[PDB]
DNA sequence: TTACAATAACAATA
DNA sequence: TGATATTGTTATTGTAA
DNA sequence: TTACAATAACAATA
DNA sequence: TGATATTGTTATTGTAA
């Protein structure tokens, strides 16, 4: 096996740093970087397992959560420059207990949600902006929109997504489109990486693909188009972040801050609410229309966040 | 930690089974007498894996199902005999891929139900027969009765189960009891053993209850009181499964065959359609009424199973 | 002696 | 069932001034 | 040379 | 996150006959 490499994303991103005027020193980057660094030339398991034992030693004082995305870097940084069948995989892990603590927190979160919906009392107003984002000349506001309308995440809108018309018989689909370019999956029977899938949009399909060329014809939307997830985050992630809180400050429900992610939420409650088949569950459903893996029905669960107020007074109406 | 000891209740069904004049021969339960034996004065965890290794070699030709069902038997055995700080209990295990893929087969049947969920279409004649059955003077039909009306498990109801009336304010719930007695289930925080707690009933309660004391002051309501989950099966599984088949024949849906548990399918889905309030999901609803642990959203998903006639009325109804 | 923008760390969610 | 890829939030850095 | 009831094995589900 | 407790189905046994 390797006993040599460099993690060039890593020393490419500090490089570029070398060369900033203002920000944060990139600490982080750079441990990985001497970490790498040190690998090289290692044959000992044990000396392995010092040097990691020192890295996670720095690692103390951070949030559970930090810790497990901070492992992710370094072992993505090994993968990188050694291969996948470098023992240092075996040894930079996490304990399971924390792997196994945060699944408990997440789950105990979930549920508190599912037990307290939030009613979304001003969603048809929140859907009528992002339909108006739809004709902009920001494209940043476009993509908003398209965000709302297409339930599609942010990524996957700014930098890949791929819309397109989605037939009917004979005709075109005036309420679904089809998409491709689904993030956070990978290569795998019953995985919709790469596939072409169709999902609902929440107003007409015709609008949504003339918003789509107009955001990908764009000088900026030029930029975005293939992005990397690291590129994006830097180039766009605070100002999307902000217009967000800014467009919906006003109707979003008290009980929560209006975020991006929120629209991917609500769309897969409104979806539901109007275009959901008898024969299927809402989280067979949400599984469907989200890009979810065949047999996972597990992630859904994060989803149920809303109660659309039509729903709260007629249930309410009994008795 | 104890050398020797033994399972009791295994040898006393076998002392039992010896004066039986019909019926299989329990070959099971003897091989797992005979274990506990030959593990008296064992101390070497090569001759303990041996042993284990035999027995592991003979449940080949099982289903992986059986295999799981049975090593949880000899677990129970060993348990029983030497105690939890045993190491056989380190020994005497399945396979983790045998686990695993036990999970993979479950979730996707799971999965597989959600995308095509039955239509209960006569389910108010079922319901209809269940509040009849309340009257029946055999305690075996009101025991049934009892299923559909509060969707208790069978051998809660028949063994265990303490039904009571619910308050409302100054009055009495029309509409839920209260009961206590939830099976499956063990001490822990989050869960609901030996918890009395709030359930909903499909018939007025007043019936329920009547319906209930008449089933504990019967003859074999005397009997069933109390009893074990094997002495319950031995003896009354066969009779409510025939009973089951014969009462909803005619009325149950075609895709499937009437069996005691659809009563506690078609309850939750029932009801979730009738009572559930506005601001918690279906799974949250679900794992309240069916007893479930506090953050446990998943073990709802098994059953979700039907759709409701109106429900798929007013579904189709659009567009 | 503060503003301010820019940056990556820090952090949560799916 | 081993341990990721997105989205979301804040402390630090440098610079005008 | 079959019926039949009784039993526990075998098996799936939650 | 280690490995259970219920519910549901069928092959074997013994007995009349
Ligand atoms: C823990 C966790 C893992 N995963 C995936 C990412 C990897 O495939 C693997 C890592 O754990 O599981 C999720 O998608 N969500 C989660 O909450
Ligand atoms: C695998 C599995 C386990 N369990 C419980 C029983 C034990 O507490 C433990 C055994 O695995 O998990 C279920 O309730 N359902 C399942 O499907």
């Amino acid at each position: 096996y390797p006993k040599t490499g460099v993690a060039t994303s890593i020393v490419e991103k500090i490089e570029r740093a070398e060369f900033n005027t203002a920000g944060r020193k990139p600490t982080v980057l750079l441990r990985i970087a001497d970490f790498i660094a040190a690998m090289n030339g290692m044959d000992a398991k044990q000396d392995m397992q010092a040097l990691w034992d020192a890295e996670i030693a720095i690692m103390n004082g951070r949030a559970q959560t930090t810790i497990i995305s901070y492992i992710t870097k370094y072992r993505n940084a090994i993968r990188e420059a050694f291969g996948d069948d470098h023992p240092m995989l075996k040894i930079a892990t996490g304990d399971a207990a924390m792997y196994d603590e945060a699944r408990r927190v997440k789950m105990e979160k979930i549920a508190n949600k599912h037990g307290a919906l939030i009613t979304f009392e001003n969603y048809r107003q929140v859907l009528k902006i992002c339909e108006d984002c739809l004709k902009s000349s920001d494209p940043l506001m476009i993509g908003i929109g398209l965000i709302g309308m297409t339930g599609r995440r942010p990524y996957e809108v700014f930098t890949q997504a791929e819309f397109s018309p989605a037939p009917y018989g004979k005709g075109v689909s005036k309420w679904s489109i089809l998409f491709n370019g689904q993030a956070k999956t990978k290569q795998g029977e019953g995985t919709k990486f790469g596939i072409t899938y169709e999902i609902p949009v929440l107003t007409r399909s015709e609008t949504v693909l003339a918003a789509y060329k107009r955001l990908r014809e764009s000088g900026q939307g030029k930029l975005w188009h293939g992005m990397s997830i690291d590129d994006f985050s830097s180039e766009t992630r605070l100002l999307l972040r902000d217009t967000v809180f800014n467009l919906f400050e006003d109707v979003w429900p008290k009980e929560e801050l209006p975020k991006p992610y929120g629209l991917r939420h609500l769309y897969a409650e409104v979806a539901y609410h109007n275009f959901a088949p008898p024969h299927v569950t809402k989280n067979s459903y949400f599984a469907a229309i989200l890009g979810h893996n065949n047999n996972d029905l597990e992630t859904s669960l994060s989803y149920m966040t809303y109660t659309l107020p039509e729903d709260r007074d007629n249930a309410l109406a009994r008795l």
